[PDB]
């Protein structure tokens, strides 16, 4: 957390309920911090180990990088024996757990690893299954939830589902979501947050103390995205504010609690069409330094990740619960 753009509480920022346009939002660019390749990888699931160590992996090849934050040092420990990776979620166990898509229709699934690519284990079969897993959350408890990356626009064919920290049981939370791709929980863990990238819209969805049953009413949607593709990846920050990459767009957009806009941040060259392609934000452990990754394949310019400062510290999620 040095002296990079950052986000503060200022002017409809500190509201609970802004009104206000995306044009108007407080808005920063974000500042070059590690190349992954002169190459055009399509970036995706940053996340963090126990020991503050980045992980992330590209879609189209399965490469699983390890990266230094402190000496900006990068590693290759394995590649995705599944077809299309598209997150990486670390279990408090230490196993990496990772979601592919297989062919987009069915073969999705996910599975768990080691650091290093052993112990490969299935936590949700490909071909017994008809799933296509984009992203994961771990709740307090081990278990977790998954979004359904299926379907498009007006076929909504994907949903949220909740598997059972003994991955035996597996329940749908919400159906009917074009293309659910993003998601996040709460600190409190009682609110649902998800992206639907065919259809523009946040969904957040109010939970019952169970876990699995949605409040009366209580799957809404607080806001309309706009532009080409649609909301991407997510995650939250220890004041609860929600951090959306936006596929295609060469930004990030920050919500509040309730929902509310209250950020923006923009990724450089996007007004030329380079770099588009922001997939994940993420921070890194104890700091308020948020990391984006991002990549210039629609313009043949490489794998970038970019960094500032968030309102607040990142979230203590499950790899970090003890």
């Amino acid at each position: 957390q040095q002296d990079l753009p950052t986000l503060f509480y200022s002017g409809k920022s500190n509201s609970a309920v802004p009104i206000i346009s995306e044009s108007e939002l407080q808005t920063i660019t974000a500042e070059p911090w590690l190349e992954i390749s002169k190459k055009g990888l399509q970036l995706e699931g940053l996340n963090f180990d126990r020991q503050g160590q980045l992980f992330l992996l590209d879609v189209f090849e399965g490469n699983i990088f390890k990266i230094n934050p402190e000496t900006k040092e990068i590693k290759r420990p394995f590649v995705s024996h599944k077809a299309n990776p598209a997150a990486i979620k670390i279990h408090k166990d230490g196993r990496l757990f990772v979601c592919y898509l297989g062919d987009f229709k069915s073969t999705g699934g996910i599975f768990a690893a080691t650091e290093n690519g052993d112990n490969l284990q299935d936590i949700i079969e490909d071909l017994s299954t008809a799933y296509c897993i984009d992203d994961m959350v771990f709740d307090s408890k081990g278990g977790f939830y998954f979004t359904d990356f299926r379907g498009y626009s007006t076929n909504p064919l994907g949903g949220v589902y909740y598997v059972s920290p003994d991955f035996r049981t597996v329940t749908p939370i919400i159906q009917n979501i074009s293309v659910a791709n993003g998601i996040a929980l709460s600190t409190d863990e009682k609110v649902l947050w998800v992206t639907e990238t065919t259809a523009n819209r946040l969904h957040r969805i109010a939970l019952e103390d169970d876990g699995v049953t949605i409040q009366p009413f209580g799957a809404t949607i607080p806001y309309y995205f706009t532009g080409h593709e649609g909301p991407d990846s997510c995650c939250i920050d220890s004041d609860d504010n929600l951090y959306v990459a936006m596929y295609g767009q060469g930004r990030v957009l920050v919500f509040n609690k309730r929902g509310y806009p209250i950020g923006q941040i923009l990724i450089p060259g996007r007004d030329e069409g380079h770099m588009l392609r922001s997939t994940h934000p993420q921070f890194i452990p104890g700091t308020n330094q948020l990391i984006i990754c991002s990549n210039d394949i629609e313009m043949g310019g490489g794998s970038m990740l970019y960094t500032v400062n968030g309102f607040a510290k990142g979230h203590q999620s499950f790899q970090f619960q003890l």
